């Protein structure tokens, strides 16, 4: 399809979503949320598609959103609406997701970016929770993704102050999957994607499935879900040829 | 008037310093009752936005008065329910900042990671000694440290009560930031400045959502922040601090 | 009893589980799994062992697993068996473990690392995830505990990638206890299990068991959890002897 506010491209097995308001330095709003999802979610039920990545541009990954939308809304329509539900439906993408981040990533960014499963950053990425200060709070999974990656004290901090956070910080805090040169920001996304979509397409649904089940329930029933699903992967024929491949030294043919 | 602590107002900022230096500020039962009331009438003054607890350069709390515990049975410890007071100073709605210097051992450390925001001195030493005496942390601290160092560096921490200094508090999740000692009274009183100049609405949401990360899965995390986030719009502080935004000054809330 | 996969020894209040197939770079496989957790187990019913250790050989803590046994697994074979179930029973031991980990640590590896309480590693050490690589996951934990212990995105770039990852970024990750350098796993090991056992045994458990309990229930649960088995630490000889001890000024005597 023809998007407005972003740019869609498939090469091989990667889609990659490219956020596309240069104007608004990539901030967020409603009609970016709306063809965002669109395009993830037809990623996803592309079965030539094995991982996406979603980027902005070298200055902003998104560096926050546009107050119009926010500045004279009141709670009826917001509720009515159920103002940033329709985010949910990336985090319902089953096919893996890479956020390449450079440069800003800020309030709805900085959530936008910890809602992929990875997380790629430049040396010159800033995250941060700003929110605070327009007089609000996140509202797009910030106070609940933000502090499960990183702990209280620092959640508080960035919350609570609105202060950014740098790339190396976040990549010690637990933010971030790793940092690379921003000239080879885009180069590494790639090259991670390319990976992830070459392994079994079943087995990283399957892998990143178990992921997440580990910050919806108690620590038992994460294992014993994970368990059950590793047994599923048997009744695969990549299981199968997976091991295989492995044993007679050779590389593994995938069928997905 | 208190005895084992003092309490000091400044425009919208209170500050709760703990003030036993000939015992290194270790907690006990009195500590424990009065920060416990004055962090919690420093919540319903409607002029106070942040609340900073601290101790001394030499030490936030070191340790507690082992004499009150000594001789304690089960039936003692379960009737009055021993620390359970403490639970008041998490129910606080206004955010609160610990200004760890020197020893935060035991209960100190465990006071500490009770707040919402914790700057330490680069002098700051966090331990649990607990298990040293035959017991254990009984004031959150397996919970609360497991959380933010996660559980090879608590076992660790709990298990041979060793010492963790500043930094390496920094880069496990334990504090926030590390400033210089000679700084840190400085640097909290301007985050807490910070946080209560912010809408006292919005950041008691802000808070009350981040605390929500850890009672539930994340499925209903998401949904609280989000209901949360829509009521700020019946907030006159909301119209405020976006209008004060687009007229690049400062709020009036 | 003796072992065909393993090796234990017992010195004072310590005991060491060692794995022994150096032929296969330590790989887990289900002989190792039921030797190690019978020896965990009966180590965890001695009352005079205080701590345990787990460790492989300095090249590595375990390699893999034995793909060989896995690979002509049915979906009914697996489900049967509840393939893995067993390694359970080592989380179970209420006996502090520690985690001496040299080397390799991939996969079942790392899993089986992280089901300990403390984990040394050496500079050497070396974590991956890489089940993705035979077309499955981790099914010993993996995808649970390391999501716990690193943060989603570093969990979500090893099991989807299978890269490794260094000691250094493990300690700063939140992965390990401690890393000390190679030559000195072994001593550093010996010297934090002989800590942990020199302290009240039933103190050191509850402790550890207080710990667990905050990956398991919200955290006001958790809180309630400990604050009464801390009360109940009072109706022990153990809390009045360390406590009677700390405030005579002299070295605490234990039962």
């Amino acid at each position: 399809m023809t998007y407005e506010t972003i740019l869609v491209e498939r090469d091989q097995r990667v889609g990659i979503i490219t956020l596309n308001r240069p104007q608004a330095l990539n901030a967020l709003n409603s009609q970016v949320m709306n063809e965002v999802t669109s395009a993830a979610t037809e990623l996803d039920d592309d079965p030539d598609i094995g991982a996406i990545i979603i980027t902005g541009s070298a200055k902003a990954f998104a560096a926050g959103a546009d107050i119009k939308e926010m500045a004279d809304l009141t709670f009826a329509d917001a509720f009515t609406a159920d103002f940033f539900a329709t985010w949910g439906k990336l985090a319902a993408v089953r096919t893996p997701t890479i956020a390449a981040v450079a440069g800003y990533a800020l309030g709805g960014g900085c959530e936008l970016a910890m809602m992929c499963d990875v997380l790629i950053a430049a040396d010159t990425a800033k995250f941060g929770q700003p929110q605070i200060k327009l007089g609000v709070l996140p509202g797009m999974g910030g106070s609940q993704r933000l502090t499960r990656a990183i702990g209280k004290a620092k959640a508080m901090d960035l919350i609570l102050t609105g202060r950014t956070m740098d790339a190396a910080e976040a990549e010690r805090s637990g933010l971030v999957s790793r940092v690379v040169p921003a000239d080879d920001l885009l180069t590494e996304a790639r090259a991670t994607a390319t990976t992830i979509s070459q392994m079994s397409a079943s087995a990283a649904r399957m892998a990143k499935e178990a992921v997440n089940r580990a910050f919806e329930s108690s620590l038992s029933e994460g294992l014993l879900y994970e368990r059950r699903l590793f047994h599923s992967a048997f009744a695969t024929e990549d299981q199968s040829e997976g091991m295989a491949a492995f044993i007679e030294k050779r590389a593994p043919q995938f069928t997905h």
